């Protein structure tokens, strides 16, 4: 009924996931239902909490895959990571490397 849960609520769904899974929120009714996932969806990154791990929307431009809120571990194929972000051309002060895609 709630899957991979440790406390399950008729209406808001799972409120505490089993240690290995990722809490994911979504709409059921106007309410927010909570799930417990194997890994996160797409556009979502893992977040190791002290109580529980949870999924969170990646909000970096041109980022294939976040690592934290402000830090992209993978920029869109063909894009220059710099200071967490992913950029078209390196900004004033910086330039790429010997085939890295990283501003200096």
């Amino acid at each position: 009924i709630c899957k991979g849960c440790l406390s399950c609520s008729k209406d808001n769904g799972c409120l505490r996931c089993q240690p290995k899974l990722f809490f994911y929120l979504r709409r059921e009714g106007m309410r927010q239902y909570g799930e417990c996932l194997q890994s996160c969806p797409p556009g979502y990154y893992g977040v190791r909490g002290p109580d529980m791990n949870r999924c969170s929307r990646c909000r970096i431009e041109n980022c294939d895959s976040c690592f934290s809120r402000d830090f992209c571990i993978k920029c869109k194929s063909g894009f220059y990571s710099h200071k967490g972000q992913c950029f078209e051309e390196c900004p004033e002060g910086f330039a790429p490397l010997d085939d890295t895609m990283v501003c200096v």
